[PDB]
């Protein structure tokens, strides 16, 4: 018998509470990436921008449900900034349904993110996976002209 | 000693009967008429014929 290294209980027990909080972060997370996902999969050329917007909603309310463990942490901040992405989103959003969106647009604006697409399915996840707030310059010049 | 008619009883039970049968009838039918009126509310972005 000695003196037990009462560090290594602490390291197990601060494993096993900051373990708990992850995997709640990671059901929170998972739910927030299958929701989002399954919606800009789709083209979202013929759904109102407001039906995004109500999601963005949930998404905040999701992003509040957590208690403040989680939104000390960076996969809050992430979540929030790409809730800026849900934003920035509803900005685009504009462009998917416009009348301005044609066949030369189509193809000028394909050439301008170096992306190739197939017409029959517009999948708003591969859209949005080609990131507006990384690609704002070009698409900005495309919704110009 | 009030001889009843439980015939009307018996068509109450009967009537319950028919009624549950056609709740379980109308449930399916509110499934129906719902995956219809999620179509009919589908503006139509993608979906094929």
């Amino acid at each position: 018998d000695t003196g037990l290294l009462s560090g290594s209980e602490e390291r197990v027990q601060v494993a096993l509470e900051e373990l708990q909080d992850l995997k709640g972060v990671w059901s929170e997370l998972s739910k927030v990436w299958e929701q989002i996902d399954q919606m800009k999969e789709q083209p979202w050329v013929s759904v109102q921008p407001r039906k995004l917007r109500q999601n963005l909603d949930a998404l905040l309310n999701q992003l509040k449900s957590f208690p403040a463990r989680l939104r000390q942490y960076a996969s809050y901040e992430f979540v929030q900034r790409l809730l800026k992405g849900y934003m920035k989103i509803n900005m685009l959003v504009i462009e998917l349904k416009s009348e301005a969106l044609k066949d030369r647009h189509w193809k000028q604006l394909m050439k301008r993110l170096h992306v190739n697409w197939v017409v029959s399915e517009l999948t708003l996840g591969q859209i949005w996976d080609v990131d507006l707030q990384k690609n704002e310059a070009i698409v900005k010049d495309v919704l110009l002209v």
